[PDB]
């Protein structure tokens, strides 16, 4: 299942945040995102913390509890869609991503629209030894890509 | 320098996970309004759970599980008194884990239950493709710590 990069990585909040996809994976439960065979794409967010966090999360370890949305945008013809990433586990650890139906051909903006891990129920100690201090504010990244859709071995055509 | 934080029980490995208990001083947490604040706690309860090497959910050794649904069972063994209640998922200067500020219901030896439920009850999703994928997660389960609970300290 091969990986295709979305656009450049970008460093914002002491987190570290790249976009990749890939062909439709099939998840469980079902429900909640779009079924792999009526997607396009499988779209993710990779997000790690990097040194100097100070949300409490150590070099590496992925920011559990965030919220994600979307809006992706074909350039070329205008073309804008909105959604939301579930939070996932795969062989190679957790991310954020969804099943994506696209918008054709064309060079993609996609933004990430990141709220911090309150938003999703996770509290924070307060007292001087062991507390955090408040999150950062919701904010958005985006990545430019240029798409021409996934072949039947998922593949980008050469 | 010791940190003043209490064991209670020993850590257990189940399901790939070390799962270990711990107490301290009650703390004020935000965002305020869900459970209760410090002044009328006792302690602060604590679910310290990581995966072990061998984990086959997705997590390396050492890393958080994230998006558990961890519920307690808390009884004074010395007067029979139980309380229940329910963990939030909570950051500090050391990492994400898991608790709550608890009342405590007077000096004596207790045991304390964790009912801990999988990341897909609280909405993680798992890649099933023969490449990525993982399998089924476990079912919830019960791990328990005895203590002996005198006040801080
Ligand atoms: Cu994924
Ligand atoms: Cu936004
Ligand atoms: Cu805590």
């Amino acid at each position: 299942f091969k990986e295709y990069p979305a656009g450049e990585p970008v460093t914002m909040n002491e987190m570290e945040l790249a976009a990749v996809y890939l062909q439709p994976i099939d998840m469980e439960p079902r429900g909640m995102g779009l079924p792999a065979a009526k997607a396009d794409v499988h779209l993710e967010a990779d997000i790690h913390a990097v040194e100097g966090n100070k949300n409490g999360f150590g070099a590496g370890e992925w920011i559990p509890y965030l919220t994600i949305s979307y809006t992706l945008v074909n350039n070329d013809t205008g073309e804008k869609q909105e959604g939301t990433f579930m939070p996932i586990v795969a062989s190679d650890g957790p991310h954020y991503g969804a099943n994506i139906k696209m918008m054709g051909v064309g060079n993609y903006k996609v933004t990430y629209h990141i709220e911090p891990p309150s938003k999703a129920g996770m509290h924070r100690h307060t007292d001087s030894e062991t507390g955090v201090g408040r999150w950062w504010k919701p904010f958005d990244v985006s990545y430019e890509f240029k798409y021409v859709g996934l072949n039947s071995s998922g593949l980008v055509p050469r």
